[PDB]
C-alpha cells in the first residue's frame, strides 16, 4: 500500500516514478515501512512543506545519518541540520566565502579538468563513465576550492569515496587534516575556501573553527555524490533519447537546458528530510508531531499538475520551478557550482566524443532511494583530442 511503501523493493530502485505517481494519485501523504517516515509527493504540497520551516524542521536530517558511527561532538552540525534563527546567521557567514563570484571564476579550471578527464579516454572505444568522469570531476573541483595540498589529494579522494569503521577513520582524518590547514591559513591565508571562511565577518560575528571545518565537510557530502549523479543521470537520459543527444551534440548551446531537464526528470536528490514540530495537516492528511517527513523532490518534479507529460524527457520543455535544489531558506548553496560542472563536463564530452551509446540498455542504479545515480555506466564512444 501507499501506507506500506518499501523503498528496498527492486521495482522502486529501478523506477521510483511508478510509486510516486501512484502516491500522488492516492494520497497527499504516504508512509515508508519499516522506517515509518512520511512521504509527500504532490508538487504544491512539497513546496508548502519546504516553505514551512517553522512546522517542518531541518533537524529531520539527523534521521539520515549512519547509525553505529561515533561523531566528534565538538563538531557543530551541518548547516543543513540547522533551523532559524541560527541557520540564517550561519548561512550569511558561509556564503561570504562560498560565493557566486568564486564559483563563476572556477569555469576555466573546470574546463581544463573536463578536458583532462576526456584525455584519459583517448584510444579507448569503451569507458566506464562513473569512475573515469563523473565521480572525479566534483571531487577534484572541491579539493582545489578547499586548497588541498597536492600530496593530500589521494587521501581526499579516499575520504570523499568513504563519505558517498572505515567511515569513522576517514571523518577523523578529514578533520585532522583540515584543522592543520585552518591553523596554517590563519598564519598565511591564500585564495582558498578555508582562508575565505576564516576571513568572513558579518555584524562583527565570525564562524567558529568547528563551524569552518563542519562547512568544509558539508561541501564534500552535499556536493560530490549529487553532482556526480547529475552528470551520470544526464548521460543516461541523453543515451535513452538519441535524437536529443544528437541535437545537443550539434548545438552545444542546448547544454544548460539539458542540465535543467535532467535536474527535473532524474532529480539527483530524490528526497530530503524534515521533522514535524507539531501536529500538522497537508492535503487533509494529518501528520503527527515528531514525524520524519520526506518531501519527495523527484515526485514533485514529475507531477503532471506542474510539468505536463512529466514522464517525457524533453530538453526543450519549460523546466522553471523544478525543486531539484530545494526551495526557500535551505536552497542549495552549491546550485551554481553543480550547474557549472555539469554544463562544462557535458560540453566537453559532447564536443569530443562521437556517437555515444550505453553498453547495456539496463542501467544499474545505485541501491539508494535518496540519491538517484548509476552504480556504473559503461559507455561506447570514440574520443577526438581536445
Ligand atoms: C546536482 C547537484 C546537487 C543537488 C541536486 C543538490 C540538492 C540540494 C538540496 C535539495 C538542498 C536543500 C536541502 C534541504 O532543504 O534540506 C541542498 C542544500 C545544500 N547543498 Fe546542494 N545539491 C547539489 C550540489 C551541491 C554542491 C556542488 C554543493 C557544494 C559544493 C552543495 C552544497 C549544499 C549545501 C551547503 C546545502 C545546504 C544549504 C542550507 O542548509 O542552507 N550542493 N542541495
Amino acid at each position: 500500500m501507499i501506507a506500506d511503501i518499501d523503498i528496498t523493493a527492486p521495482e522502486v530502485l529501478r523506477n521510483p516514478y511508478a510509486l510516486f505517481a501512484e502516491l500522488r494519485r492516492t494520497s497527499a501523504v504516504g508512509r515508508l515501512q519499516p522506517q515509518g517516515f512520511m512521504a509527500v509527493g504532490r508538487y504544491q504540497d512539497v513546496a508548502r512543506v519546504l516553505h514551512d520551516a517553522k512546522g517542518f524542521s531541518n533537524r529531520g536530517w539527523a534521521a539520515s545519518l549512519p547509525r553505529g558511527v561515533k561523531w566528534d561532538t565538538s563538531m557543530p552540525p551541518s548547516i543543513v541540520q540547522v533551523d532559524p534563527p541560527r541557520h540564517g546567521k550561519l548561512r550569511t557567514l558561509v556564503t561570504k566565502a562560498f560565493t557566486p563570484r568564486t564559483v563563476a571564476q572556477l569555469e576555466p579550471r573546470i574546463r581544463d579538468i573536463a578536458h583532462e578527464l576526456v584525455d584519459g579516454l583517448r584510444g579507448k572505444s569503451t569507458f566506464e563513465a562513473t569512475v573515469e568522469v563523473t565521480v572525479p570531476m566534483p571531487m577534484i573541483v572541491i579539493a582545489e576550492m578547499l586548497g588541498v595540498a597536492p600530496e593530500r589529494r589521494a587521501d581526499f579522494k579516499r575520504w570523499s569515496d568513504d563519505m558517498v569503521a572505515q567511515l569513522e577513520r576517514s571523518t577523523q582524518e578529514f578533520y585532522a587534516y583540515f584543522s592543520e590547514v585552518l591553523e596554517e591559513r590563519r598564519r598565511e591565508p591564500r585564495e582558498d575556501l578555508i582562508s575565505q571562511l576564516l576571513a568572513a565577518e558579518v555584524d562583527g560575528e565570525k564562524l567558529t573553527a568547528g563551524e569552518v571545518l563542519s562547512f568544509a565537510n558539508t561541501l564534500l557530502i552535499a556536493g560530490n555524490e549529487t553532482t556526480t549523479s547529475l552528470i551520470g543521470n544526464a548521460l543516461v537520459a541523453l543515451t535513452d533519447h538519441p535524437e536529443q543527444l544528437a541535437a545537443a551534440q550539434a548545438d552545444l548551446s542546448l547544454v544548460p537546458a539539458v542540465v535543467e531537464e535532467v535536474l527535473r526528470y532524474e532529480s539527483p536528490a530524490q528526497c530530503i528530510f524534515r521533522q514535524t514540530m507539531t501536529d500538522v495537516e497537508i492535503g487533509d492528511e494529518r501528520i503527527p508531531a515528531r514525524s520524519v517527513v520526506l518531501p519527495l523532490l523527484a515526485s514533485a518534479n514529475r507531477d503532471e499538475s506542474r510539468f505536463p507529460d512529466p514522464d517525457r524527457f524533453d530538453i526543450h520543455r519549460d523546466t522553471k520551478g523544478h525543486l531539484a535544489f530545494g526551495l526557500d531558506i535551505h536552497f542549495c548553496i552549491g546550485a551554481p557550482l553543480a550547474r557549472l560542472e555539469a554544463k562544462v563536463m557535458l560540453e566537453v564530452l559532447l564536443a569530443r566524443l562521437g556517437d555515444i551509446q550505453r553498453v547495456s540498455q539496463e542501467v544499474s542504479w545505485s541501491p539508494s532511494f535518496f540519491i538517484r545515480s548509476p552504480s556504473t555506466l559503461p559507455l561506447r564512444a570514440t574520443v577526438a583530442s581536445a
